[PDB]
């Protein structure tokens, strides 16, 4: 049974998803606070989504509860704990999707302007989980009392439309336009230096008051050509010789654990277009919700172990965070 698993796998998962992922993402707050001391956009944002992290970390131990006892802690309670898991959930990738930005207009193309962003972040954020805050509520199913989402379904299409757009849509077309224009800037022609003097031949700008167009290749250049500053030849010029992999890292296993989810819920919601309508595909989606939810739910946690691995200045500060 589905409920039975349950019972005894997520109380012992949400409890150690909660410790883990509060430690981690409590050194992550107060290491940037006090030794990057926020001076920096980057800092700004990774704050934001530490906290976002911890308002979703803060309800594990009520579902955790929830798994295997009944909902004991009242209508207010469950409202509360369903706006903080989606102020968390939300904050957490708008966050992503901010960092996502920065590094793309840093490399493609200021507290005031993070405490705007951020501030302004954390409104739609707010926003976004109003619908789930109004809806959800604690009632009676069947014999036992479960804090729950009871959507009309002209809502219930709503919430999923939205969250997949707001959850999957936009931060993937985010990554696509963001990272192929990082790529992009990336690919470059060779740029070539003289070993007497320091002039550097830029393909790009070329050479065009000694005959060489703008945008050819040292390669193509005739042999008879001569440095312009000066004068050797061809033949003594030497060929000129981090941030993204931790965000670009967060933005993929934040796919991994979440995309599941928002697929299983928009099948789910959708049956007659995908075709699902049947019975026994209604009751393998309805296992497929809660089994994924628990790998979404899982993720609050994440953050604070992709800075450790992938980013090794980062390693640095936890080792010293650790030690105060
Ligand atoms: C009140 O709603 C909350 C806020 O608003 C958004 C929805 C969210 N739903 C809550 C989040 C906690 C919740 C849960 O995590 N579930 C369901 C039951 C379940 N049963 C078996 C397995 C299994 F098999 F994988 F182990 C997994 C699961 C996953 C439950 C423990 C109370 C449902
Ligand atoms: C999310 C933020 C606040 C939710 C507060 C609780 C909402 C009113 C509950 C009333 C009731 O107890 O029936
Ligand atoms: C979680 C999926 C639903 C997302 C809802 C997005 C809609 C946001 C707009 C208004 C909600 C109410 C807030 C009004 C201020
Ligand atoms: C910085 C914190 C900002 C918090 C703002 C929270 C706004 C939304 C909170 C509560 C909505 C109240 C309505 C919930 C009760 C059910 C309503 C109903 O169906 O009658
Ligand atoms: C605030 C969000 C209001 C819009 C949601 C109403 C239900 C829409 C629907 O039937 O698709
Ligand atoms: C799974 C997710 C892939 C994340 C990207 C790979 C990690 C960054 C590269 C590195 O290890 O230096
Ligand atoms: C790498 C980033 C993407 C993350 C993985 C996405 C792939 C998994 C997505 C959806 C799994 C859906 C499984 C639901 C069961 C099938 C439906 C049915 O019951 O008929
Ligand atoms: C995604 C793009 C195209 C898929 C088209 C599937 C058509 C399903 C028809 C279902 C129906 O008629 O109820
Ligand atoms: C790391 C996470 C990678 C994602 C994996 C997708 C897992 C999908 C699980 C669907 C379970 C459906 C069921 O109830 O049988
Ligand atoms: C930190 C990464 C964590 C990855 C694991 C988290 C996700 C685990 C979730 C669910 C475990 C599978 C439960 C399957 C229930 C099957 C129901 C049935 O057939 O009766
Ligand atoms: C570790 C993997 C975590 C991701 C998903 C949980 C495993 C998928 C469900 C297990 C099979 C359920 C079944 O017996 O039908
Ligand atoms: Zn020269």
């Amino acid at each position: 049974d589905v409920k039975q698993i349950g019972a005894q796998l997520l109380p012992p998962l949400y409890s150690l998803v909660f410790i883990f992922g509060f430690v981690g993402n409590m050194l992550v707050v107060l290491i940037l606070i006090n030794y990057k001391k926020l001076k920096c956009l980057t800092d700004i944002y990774l704050l934001n989504l530490a906290i976002s992290d911890l308002l979703f970390l803060i309800t594990l131990p009520l579902w955790a509860h929830s798994a295997a006892n009944e909902w004991v802690f009242g209508n207010a309670m469950c409202k509360l704990f369903t706006g903080l898991y989606h102020i968390g959930y939300f904050g957490g990738i708008f966050f992503i999707i901010l960092l996502t930005i920065d590094r793309y207009l840093a490399i493609v193309h200021t507290v005031t302007f993070g405490v705007v962003t951020s501030v302004i972040t954390w409104l739609v954020a707010v926003f976004a989980s109003v619908p789930n805050i109004i809806f959800t509520k604690c009632q009676k199913e069947d014999s036992v009392y479960v804090c729950g989402p009871y959507f009309p379904r002209g809502w219930n299409n709503f919430h999923t439309i939205m969250r997949n757009i707001l959850g999957l849509v936009l931060p993937l077309l985010i990554m696509v336009i963001c990272y192929s224009g990082i790529l992009k800037t990336l690919l470059r022609m060779k740029k070539y230096t003289c070993t007497v003097c320091g002039y550097i031949y830029n393909p790009e700008d070329g050479d065009p008051d000694n005959g060489v167009n703008p945008g050819t290749d040292f390669k193509d250049i005739p042999d008879d050509w001569v440095c312009p500053l000066c004068g050797v030849g061809k033949d003594q010029f030497e060929e000129v010789e981090r941030d993204v992999r931790v965000i670009f890292t967060i933005m993929i296993v934040y796919f991994l654990f979440w995309t599941p989810y928002n697929i299983v819920i928009l099948l789910n919601t959708f049956q007659e277009f995908f075709g699902l309508s049947n019975c026994e595909s209604t009751s393998q989606l309805d296992q497929a919700t809660q089994v994924t939810e628990t790998l979404g739910m899982t993720h609050c946690c994440i953050n604070p172990i992709i800075y450790a691995f992938v980013g090794e200045k980062f390693r640095s500060l936890f080792h010293i965070a650790l030690g105060e």
